[PDB]
């Protein structure tokens, strides 16, 4: 009943690339990134109403974030960065902002054939996640 229905499942990390860089683009420590880096999250989406849903489990960290399109939230990211962050949903991509101490990272996941997509940029360093479903 709404487009974002297309994100809502349950779904695993298929590859990874310049995750490393990304996250030293970040400032996560070494042994941080080491363990984050060798984990195979799960990301789960749900939508009740309004309110979206985005919970990421794995062995190293498990996030659950809920937020409304559009308005500002804050959130401590599994790297525990405290950010504030604001969700909305552009040309069918959920665009995913966190700003913290004047920084600025930004999440994009889209449906890409039958993948979720996840890209994270900060300055000039970009990751790509792709995820299919479970
Ligand atoms: O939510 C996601 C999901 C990813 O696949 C990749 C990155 N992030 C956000 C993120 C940024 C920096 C450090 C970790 C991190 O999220 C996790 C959470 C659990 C496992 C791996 C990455």
């Amino acid at each position: 009943s709404h487009m974002c229905d297309a994100f809502v499942g349950t779904w695993k990390l298929v590859s990874s690339e310049n995750f490393d860089d990304y996250m030293k683009e970040l400032g996560v420590g070494f042994a941080t990134r080491k363990v984050a880096g060798m984990a195979k999250p799960n990301t789960i989406i749900s939508v009740n109403g309004d309110v979206i849903t985005l919970k990421t489990e794995s062995t190293f960290k498990n996030t659950e974030i809920s937020f409304i399109l559009g308005q500002e939230f804050d959130e401590v990211t599994a790297d525990d960065r405290k950010v504030k962050s604001t969700i909305t949903l552009d040309g069918g991509v959920l665009v995913h902002v966190q700003k913290w101490d004047g920084k600025s990272t930004t999440l994009k996941r889209k449906r890409e054939d039958d993948k979720l997509v996840l890209e994270l940029v900060m300055k000039g360093v970009t990751c790509t996640r792709v995820y299919e479903r479970a």
